[PDB]
This record gives structure tokens, sequence and C-alpha cells, in this order.
């Protein structure tokens, strides 16, 4: 009986926290579990593409995914290892700092058992936050970093 | 102080219940409020495109949409409504009977501050449903019908 | 695979409409259910009822019993943990607070027995921020006033405490 | 603007991962934090009476409570300071070991804005866990250990 659990939400919304949370509860009941990070955020298995690590995957049965927006095969893989009969939970910035879809990873939803969206404080204002700012001018989609690069915004602040 | 509100699951999920709990909570405390239908579900203004209500919709504070995958403009006119302080909250299947996007639904997510998957009951197994089967050979997205069309199915029900 | 689900809330939270949304999404995949009301309670919007043992034999050939209003049955615990042991699923919409905020009858006691438990939010009639309370609006101090806004606001803390 | 909200569970749901992840929410934002813990649970202040403990949490806008079942001054303390402004974010286990309400901690339902039940999983037949078994055979409710002494258990197993 496998499944697909995804966590959306801002940047400093707590998802890498919840997703965890939901790992270390099948954990603790004597389950095999993995972690997989993207590899390229260096601010629990290092990678790049899903693939290189689906062997590792296919003897574990429930599987964490941190960073999925950065995964060009997320869907692909997850839907695999679903069907396999794992348990997989990603952990995912459903927006970039444009508020468009991050890569792939929305395309997960229909396939999902489980939904979520955290919400984070809003660095401008104090109110509640879904929403990230890039502070700086950079264009490009990918560029890694912390609150030194982004704040978690509310609706209002997002276009000040 | 505007914000959308995104209520998605499978049919039989009780989607438009929920929109409508949401809907009647502001309506209790006095606030102004506009349910949208879409016009050619059959089985409350209904409407096949949300620009042809918008006249309506900005006299008032609270805007619910009832089958919001339907409307080819649910983005720009949600969009539009919560930039222009009003509450949108919008029932919608994230996935057609073959588990894709359906319309362009799912770019709501990111512009969204709340988002749900709610969950139907299996009609073959009995177990939680995440997803919509249909029961005939027809191939179009949109064809219209209930229980006689489609069943609400979990992940192996849907395969076998 | 009996079970308890707990729905709490203020008043004006739609807490009755939950309950309905859930009980349907059994009956329209072909389960047998049951709506219990407070019989008590004749407000403008199923069996009535002043005890859930007085309903006790028609809830056991169904398979998903509703409980709307459920602070106001005095057995609200036995007749749950009962049915749910006979593996019934039991889905229970009550206020978790009286108008003084405090604990509404036994309904509490449901917490550490359900597998689910959700609290609903309503908007403070007041101020028109999200509504956690019940304030009402009279000077009677029984716990028991039926009555929908005429008598009572559902409020945030700081409206409950002005 | 003050607030209680109250996280439960039973034991192995991650109700302490739960909190830390919400008060990291506002630490994150420039929010003044401060997290209370049961003295007596050896397995971030101690505490055995929050009252002792009252002088900090005043010079703070966020207060975290962990196993706040043991404290017999629950209610009144974060009655107190929600009503000073403060945000209180309180985890505790609604049940003991025979289902019975744990000490005083539900009377903080109904003064609370928000509160969750959290789930784990059944060590013994590995489905949703709502509940606590004691392993052994002592009578008192307060009994300090992990998994050693009690498994996260479904309604079936709990009677088994
Ligand atoms: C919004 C945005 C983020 N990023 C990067 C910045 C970060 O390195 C990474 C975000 O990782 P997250 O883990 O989503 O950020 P976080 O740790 O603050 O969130 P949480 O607390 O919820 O775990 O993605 C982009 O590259 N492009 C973008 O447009
Ligand atoms: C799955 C699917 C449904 N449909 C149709 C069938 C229905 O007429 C409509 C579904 O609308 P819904 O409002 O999702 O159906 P429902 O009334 O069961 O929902 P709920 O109980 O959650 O309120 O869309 C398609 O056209 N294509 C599809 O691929
Ligand atoms: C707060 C309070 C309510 N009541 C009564 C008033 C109502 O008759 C009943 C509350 O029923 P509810 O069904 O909780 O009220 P509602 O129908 O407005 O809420 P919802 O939208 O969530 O369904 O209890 C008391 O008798 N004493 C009290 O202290
Ligand atoms: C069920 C139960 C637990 N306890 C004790 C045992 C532990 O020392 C303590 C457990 O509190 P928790 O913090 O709930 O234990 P946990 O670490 O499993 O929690 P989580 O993973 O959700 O953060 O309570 C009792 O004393 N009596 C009881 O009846
Ligand atoms: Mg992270
Ligand atoms: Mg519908
Ligand atoms: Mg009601
Ligand atoms: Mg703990
Ligand atoms: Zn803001
Ligand atoms: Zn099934
Ligand atoms: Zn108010
Ligand atoms: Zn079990």
């Amino acid at each position: 009986r496998g499944q697909i659990q995804v966590i959306l939400g801002p940047m400093f919304s707590g998802k890498s926290t919840e997703l965890m949370r939901r790992v270390r509860r099948f954990q603790i009941a004597q389950y095999k579990c993995l972690v997989i990070k993207y590899a390229k955020d260096t601010r629990a298995l290092p990678a790049c593409l899903l693939r290189d690590v689906a062997q590792e995957a296919l003897g574990v049965a429930v599987i964490g995914i941190d960073e999925g927006q950065f995964f060009p095969d997320i869907v692909e893989f997850c839907e695999a290892m679903a069907n396999a009969g794992k348990t997989v939970i990603v952990a995912a910035l459903d927006g970039t700092f444009q508020r468009k879809p991050f890569g792939a990873i929305l395309n997960l939803v229909p396939l999902a058992e489980s939904v979520v969206k955290l919400t984070a404080v809003c660095m401008e204002c104090f109110r509640e936050a879904a929403y990230t700012k890039r502070l700086g001018t950079e264009k490009e989609v990918e560029v890694i970093g912390g609150a030194d690069k982004y704040h978690s915004v509310c609706r209002l602040c997002y276009f000040k």
C-alpha cells in the first residue's frame, strides 16, 4: 500500500522539519527509512537526480525527499515508488520568487493522497506569510540562499 | 486584505459542501457574498467564463467558485479579485480521470494563501480515496456526470 | 474497524455542515448511515434524541453514526466508545466550550478516546478576525440556553473580554 | 494579540518536533522566544511549575511548553500569558495510558484558538495510532519512559 504525501509552503515555514517529523514516526515503529536531499543546497543521501539514488530507495519502505522542486524527475520517481508500495513524503516550495510553479512539483498534486501547504511568518509585517520574496536582483530561478537572500512574505508585502 | 483559498480533492469528497461552509461563516457575520457555479454542470450565479460575472463580483467582499477547473480564466480572475481586497474561495478537482492536472487550476497553488486536499471513500474497496476513475470509455476531458459515470477510488483500485 | 471523530469549534463555525460532509462521503459509497440530533434544539435547520441510549437499537444496525451537538448528551462518552468498539464509525460535532469558556458537559472526555480531533474556526462578529469562542449576549446564567445569533456571538479573545 | 495553540497526540507522534517547528517560525522572524520543558523528564528552560518561570516568560513574545500535561498550573499560566499578548504554544499528551484526560490539559481546549491532534504509527500493527499503551504493570499516572515502557497503538491493539 504505497502513497505520496506532499508538504508545500514558502521558505521559512518548516517544511523540512515537518518532513522529518513524519519520517521519524515510521522509523520509531521499525520501518526502514531513507531521506534524500538536493546536493546543491549546502546551507540523508545527497542527490541531483532521484534516479541516481533509486537502487537505495528500492530497499526501503519510507522515502523522504527534501526540496523536491529541484529534482527534474520528481514525478516519475514518486509515482513509481508509490506504485511499488513505498510511502513517499515530499517537502517542496510550491512557488518561485515570482509566485509561479516551481519546476514540475505541482504535477505531484493530482498523484498525491495527501497535500498540505504550510505557512510562514511575514518578515516585513509579521502576519501570516504564504510567499517568498527575493531580496536581490538576480533573475534566474535557482539561487541558493537563506534569510540573507529571501524573505517570507504576505500578499501585501510581496507587492510593496 | 484579499486572499485565495483552494479546496482540492477527487469527486465525492464534499468540496462544494466545504466551500459553502466557508462562505456561510462570512455571510453569518454580515459579509456580502457571491457564489459562482459552472453553468454546464446540470446534475448562486451560473457562468461559463468568470469575466461574464466580474461586475457582480466587484460589489461583494467574499467570492466562492465551485468547479473552478472548468473556467479557463480562473487564475487571472482570482488573482485580480484577491489583489482588489476580496476573499476568493475555490473548490476544484485537482486531477482529471487520467490523474493529470485539470485545466489551469494548479497555477492557483503558488498564488494561494491556503490550500487543502480533501479525501473521499473508495467506492470499490472502501478505504480512503484520492482519485477519480471514469467508468465508461469516453476520452475527452469534460464529461459531466456523477456516480453513474465516475467512482472515487484509491491508488490500488485506480489501476485494477 | 471502529473509530471516533470529533469536530469541535465555537458557534457559527460550521460544525454541523462538516459533520454532514463527512457522513455523506460514506453514504455516497453505499454505507448505511444514521444522524442523531439533540431533540431540544428545535432551531430552524435525522433522529431526534435526548439520550443516546434511546436510539441505541437504531445505531446498532448502521455502519456510520453522526452526532450533532454532542455536548448535550450526558451519555456521549459511553455511547461513542461502545459503538466504536463494536466496529462503527462515530462522528461527533460539538461545542468544546460554554459561554464561560469552560468544558461543555462531558464532551472533552472523548478527546483521549478519539482517533481524530479538529477544532473549527468562526468569524468574530464584533471585529471580523478569526473567532475561537462564543459570547452570550444576555444575562442568563444557566449553561443550557438554546438560541442562535440573536443570543450569541462568535468572538475572538479580545472581543470576548471587551 | 495573544493566543493559545495546543498540539495533542499520543506518544511518538512528534508533538515536540511540531512545537519547535512552530516556535522556529517566529524566531527566524526576529521574535523573542522561550521554550519550557518539564524538569523531571530527562530522556530550553527546565521547570516543575510554570510560575517558577513566569518572570522569564514576561520578557518574551512567544512561549513554547513541552509536556504541558505535567504542569498543574498549565491553564492559569497560558491564559494569563495569552491575555498579556503573548503567543503560547503547548505540546501535550491528551490521554494517559488509561485513555483518560491527562491532568488539567483538556481545560485548555475551550481557551485555545488552535487545537490539533497528531497521530503516531501503531507499533504492533503499523496502522495509524491515536493512543499510548503502557507495557509494564505500574499503576501510577506519572512514569517517565520511552519506547521501552510504552507503545503508540491503534484502538484494536490497545485492547488486545
Ligand atoms: C523562492 C526560491 C528559493 N530558492 C532556493 C533558496 C533555498 O536554497 C531553497 C529553499 O529551500 P527550503 O528548504 O524551501 O527553504 P527553508 O529551509 O527556508 O524552508 P523550510 O524552513 O520550509 O524547510 O530554494 C531558489 O533557488 N529560487 C527561488 O525562487
Ligand atoms: C474526474 C473528472 C470529472 N469530470 C466532471 C464530472 C463532474 O460533472 C465534475 C466534477 O465536479 P465535482 O464538483 O468535483 O463533483 P462532486 O459533486 O462529486 O464534488 P464534491 O462532492 O467534491 O462537491 O467534473 C470531468 O469532466 N472530467 C474528469 O476527468
Ligand atoms: C455557547 C453555548 C451554546 N449553547 C447552545 C446554543 C445552541 O443551541 C447550541 C450550539 O449549537 P451549535 O450547532 O454549536 O451552534 P451553530 O449551529 O451556530 O454552530 P455550527 O455553525 O458550528 O453548526 O448550544 C448553550 O446552550 N450554552 C452555551 O453556553
Ligand atoms: C502515556 C503516558 C506517558 N507518560 C510519560 C512518559 C514520557 O516520559 C512522557 C511522554 O511525553 P511525550 O513528550 O508525549 O513523549 P514523546 O517523546 O513520545 O512525544 P513526541 O514524540 O510526541 O514529542 O510522558 C506518563 O508518565 N504517563 C502516561 O500515561
Ligand atoms: Mg530547507
Ligand atoms: Mg461538487
Ligand atoms: Mg450546528
Ligand atoms: Mg516528547
Ligand atoms: Zn506582510
Ligand atoms: Zn479502493
Ligand atoms: Zn474580535
Ligand atoms: Zn494496531
